[PDB]
């Protein structure tokens, strides 16, 4: 699956149908898998730089890949 | 889903009925959605600035949207 | 429900039945929501104040209501 | 039930059979309860002091309850 | 089991079939145990030595078992 985003996350949001937005670099993106959630708002607060990959690399897009380094 | 509130988290508690409470700003608002009792704690204790958004901007209001900055 | 204890959390203890068991001012008390117990060592570990409303206020009462500041 | 060992956990194991080991003093101590695998790490993390209270007391026995100080 | 790898989380990946990928030493390793993604993340955050053991020991291969010192 093709890089998408590279950068440390700007903001998370909980979506009303339990889906989790994630704003890295230019793009928001979207991933409905539950176990995502607490991983990414770790990286979030610490700082780190994460990599989400994705084929729909588009505002609102989903996702279910993501490297944390 | 407009915003209702935005500011850290002043309090927080957990419900008889397993929903979660949140006190930010001048509401107290509650959620049942599970996922979000931690997320919400995390946000409490490193002191993040979350947005709140819902119709019910009330006290006792319920919500399922937050942003996480 | 009313206020019963509030203090800092003292030591937690995960018990054989599965219950999870708090020293908060002069009280053990023990619930029985498993969705507790990583908020309740959360506020351990970070040193947060807790307030425990339950109406078996006595040692070994249970409680499921919980404030965190 | 008797206390077994109090100490700071000095490494934690995750078995393929889900069990979870904690060596804590001179023994190497199992559960079977998942809900104490992210509450050991977390209090081998931040260096707590915990008691384990078990009649298995021998390298290999089984546990459930615990004293997170 | 056997020790394939012994030392710091380089990074970690989150997979589309759930599993989650660990890179430590010189070899990537993905394991389909739920319960050790955030424990395997919070290792990498905190900076912990980490020993995988397995039979499958080769770039891709997987495991259950991990010692957290
Ligand atoms: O969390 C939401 C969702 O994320 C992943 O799927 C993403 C899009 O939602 C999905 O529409 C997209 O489909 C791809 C095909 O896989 C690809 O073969 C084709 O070239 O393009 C379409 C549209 O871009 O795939 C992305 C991930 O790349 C995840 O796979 C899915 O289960 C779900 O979790
Ligand atoms: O966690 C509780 C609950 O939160 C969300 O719903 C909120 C209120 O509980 C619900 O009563 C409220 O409904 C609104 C409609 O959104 C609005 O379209 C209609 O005109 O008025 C009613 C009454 O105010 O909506 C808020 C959120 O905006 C969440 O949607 C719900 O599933 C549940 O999780
Ligand atoms: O986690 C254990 C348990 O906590 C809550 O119940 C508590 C006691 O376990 C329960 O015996 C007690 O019952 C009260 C009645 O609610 C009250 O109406 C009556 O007058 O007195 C009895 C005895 O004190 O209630 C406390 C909480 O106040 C929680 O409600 C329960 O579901 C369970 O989680
Ligand atoms: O997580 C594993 C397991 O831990 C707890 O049980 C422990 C041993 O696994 C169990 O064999 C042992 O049983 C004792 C009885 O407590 C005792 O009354 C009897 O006389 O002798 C046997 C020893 O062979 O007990 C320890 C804990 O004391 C936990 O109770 C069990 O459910 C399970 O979680
Ligand atoms: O999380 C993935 C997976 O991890 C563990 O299994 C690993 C490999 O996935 C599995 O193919 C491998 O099988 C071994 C046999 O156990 C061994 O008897 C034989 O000699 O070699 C094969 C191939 O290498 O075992 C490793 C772990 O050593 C875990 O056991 C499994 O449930 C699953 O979680």
């Amino acid at each position: 699956t093709p890089d998408c985003v590279t950068g440390k996350v700007e903001y998370t949001k909980y979506n009303d149908d339990d889906t989790f937005t994630v704003k890295v670099g230019d793009k928001e993106l979207a991933t409905n898998r539950a176990n995502l959630q607490s991983l990414l708002l770790s990286a979030q607060i610490t700082g780190m730089t994460v990599t989400i990959k994705t084929n729909a690399c588009h505002n609102g897009g989903g996702f279910s890949e993501v490297i944390f380094r």
